This record gives C-alpha cells, structure tokens and sequence, in this order.
C-alpha cells in the first residue's frame, strides 16, 4: 500500500565495474584486500592534512568515511576482498534509498557536508571548479582537469559557477547507488 519500489540494479556489470574500479583504487599494492584502516588512513587522514582542513574538521570527516564504510560491513582491522565490499555496498545503498525516502540523514549527505565544509570559505557551502580539481587530485577520485570539468558541465550549478552539496549528493545517489542514467558521465572519463 504505502510501499514504493526502490531503484537498483545490483546485478548490471556496469554498476558492479563501478565499485570495482574504486575498489581497485583502493588497493594499492593490488592484493585483492582493503581494510578500513587503509581507507580512513589514505581516504581520510591524508587528504585533510593537504587540504589544511581544520583539526576538527578532519575529525568530522574520519567519522563520516569511518561511518559510511561502516555501512558496508568493513570493521578496524578486518580484511575485505571485492565480494563482500559489494554485498556491503547493496546492503548500503538499500539502507541509504529508504533513509533518503523518508527524509533521515544518509551516510553520503554527511560525508558529502564533511567535505564541503572543507573548502567552505565563506559560509555558503560552495565548490568552485579550483577547489573540486583540488580535491579530485588529492582524493584521487578525479586527478584529470579534464574530468573535474566535465563534472562541472554535468552538474546543475549556481549562478557563480559553482556547486553545493545537495546537487552533488544526488549525482552521488544516482551514481553510486541506483545507476540512474541521469548520473553517468558525472566523473567525465575517470570512473566508469
Ligand atoms: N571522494 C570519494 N572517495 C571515494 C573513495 C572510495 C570510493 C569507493 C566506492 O566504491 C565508491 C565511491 C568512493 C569514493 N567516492 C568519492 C566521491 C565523494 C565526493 C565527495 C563526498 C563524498 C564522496
Ligand atoms: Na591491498
């Protein structure tokens, strides 16, 4: 009655390629294993300390990656292999849409607020294009200049240019979680 199906497509090879390519960006020495050390240590910790972000800031930040991936089944020192990190991304994104659905605060808007606190200069909650390139090569998730701006052209933006959180949050939804066709290109040519 009051039910609603949620959009997924847990079984597409091109949303499991997906979290296959940041997996194996996230294994560095290519062993097939992560561990949620390594994540909040580089994905954390490493990329608040070039960025200057404050001390509480990169608190804020380490509790939300600790979090989200939390969600994923991932626990300080456990080992993960690529099939139980994408069990845990269904449970997670499953998780996330009712969340989001019934208007309860989602790992990826928190994530998404610790991160643009970051670069929120004036209070606005604004990213500029400089400050996403930044970031993009510092987290690895967008090192081409050429992806951060075609992220840009993709997404809907301010009339300075610029990009807040609600946006990004919802490509992320699309992206990450439901493989809405809306989304796709939303890395430009860096992440399938
Ligand atoms: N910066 C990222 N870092 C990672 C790191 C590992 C990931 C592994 C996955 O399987 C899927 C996504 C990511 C990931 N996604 C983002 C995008 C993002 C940008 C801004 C706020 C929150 C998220
Ligand atoms: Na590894």
């Amino acid at each position: 009655k009051y039910a609603v199906k949620l959009k997924t497509d847990f079984d597409n090879p091109r949303w499991i390629k997906r979290h296959k390519h940041m997996f194996d960006f996230l294994d560095i020495n290519g062993n097939g294993k992560i561990t949620l050390d390594e994540i909040v240590s580089k994905a954390s910790d490493d990329i608040c300390a070039k960025l200057e972000a404050t001390p509480e800031q990169t608190k804020r930040h380490q509790v939300c990656v600790e979090a989200f991936f939390r969600g994923c089944g991932m626990e300080y020192g456990k080992e993960i292999a690529f099939p139980q990190f994408l069990d845990g991304w269904k449970q997670l994104a499953t998780s996330e849409l009712k969340k989001w659905a019934r208007n309860e605060p989602t790992l990826i808007r928190e994530w998404g607020d610790a991160v643009f606190d970051i670069f929120d200069k004036d209070g606005s909650g604004t990213i500029t294009l400089d400050e996403w390139k930044a970031y993009g090569k510092i987290s690895g998730i967008s090192p081409s200049q050429e992806d951060c701006e075609a992220t840009f052209r993709h997404c809907d933006l301010d009339n300075s240019g610029d990009l807040d959180v609600d946006e990004m949050t919802r490509q992320h939804l699309g992206f990450w979680y439901t493989l809405d066709p809306e989304a796709d290109g939303l890395y430009g040519n860096g992440v399938p």
